[PDB]
């Protein structure tokens, strides 16, 4: 998986170990080796949700395949829970866009996963 | 809808209240309340368009329906107009990628929309 | 094409002229005029790949056509090669998401490409 979180929460409010925790939790949820997991947290953003710049997040979760999608709900509970507990963002001010990529459309190590 | 603008315009030339302006304009364009509108503006970016570092933008509009058909062109007129008038970016140095999301691929508030 | 690189390598490591280099290399690889190419480099990011904060990147290449099995493999060697040589990022710590955009779904200059 590749998980990206864009948030207006400041850098100082992102706990030490947060990328580690995302990685470990994504490994547990997908059941796939953690060595392939990419995580990206982007704090201090100029963002609003519902016209308010209270804490919010816009996220992306990319997975590689064709039959992917069934775990989206489970991921939403997991990831909203992490953003709430760690970054103090209300789950109702988070969107997570899920993208199931074709292997031929993901590059890695000089080629693609096709 | 979720609207994201990445630009090399500096933060100081982003007007005060610009997030609210985007939200309001999208509320009018959609005919739906501001409540579920998310906006994200990213200034100060290292960008080039056409080999030039004159002001430019790369944008995304994600919507669960409410796009396609003649709506993408209408959005482009609205959103290029706003970026030209407020951020002083030439419309010919803006790209906007439109994404018609499936509700099952959008997470929010611990769940997904379908 | 539109090429975006998100990386934890510092801004201070990005060579002067890297945006121009990416623009020219993309032109020659995709066969598209440099005048239409957008590049966006985002350094200093809070990222991990495989649980490690060693240099890594998450990239996107959007194109209206010119995306496919064989083309993407070639692009991956080219783009990993530039990230390795210029930014010192190992190719096995890079993902590139390729998006074949329909012209109807790309806004530009107050309108869309189709
Ligand atoms: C998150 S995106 N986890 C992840 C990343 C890469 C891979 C993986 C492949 C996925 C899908 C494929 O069709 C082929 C894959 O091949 C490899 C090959 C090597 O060497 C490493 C990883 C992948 C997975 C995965 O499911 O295997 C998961
Ligand atoms: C921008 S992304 N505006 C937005 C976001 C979500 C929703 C909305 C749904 C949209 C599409 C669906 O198929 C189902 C939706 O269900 C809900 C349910 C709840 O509780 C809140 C919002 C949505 C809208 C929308 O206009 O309804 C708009
Ligand atoms: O001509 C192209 O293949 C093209 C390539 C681009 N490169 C990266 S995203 C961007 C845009 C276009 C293009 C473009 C691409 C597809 C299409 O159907 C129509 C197009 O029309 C154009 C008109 C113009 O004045 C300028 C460019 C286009």
């Amino acid at each position: 998986p590749m998980f990206i979180v864009n948030t207006n929460v400041p850098r100082a409010s992102v706990p030490d170990g947060f990328l580690s925790e995302l990685t470990q939790q994504l490994a547990q949820a997908t059941g796939k080796p953690p060595q392939y997991i990419a995580v990206h947290v982007v704090p201090d953003q100029l963002m609003a949700f519902g016209g308010s710049s209270e804490p919010c997040a816009l996220c992306s979760l990319h997975s590689i395949g064709k039959i992917g999608g069934a775990q989206n709900r489970s991921y939403s509970k997991l990831l909203c829970g992490l953003l709430a507990e760690r970054l103090r963002i209300s789950p109702d001010r988070v969107y997570i866009n899920y993208y199931d990529m074709n292997a031929a459309n993901v590059g890695w190590n000089n080629s693609t996963f096709a």
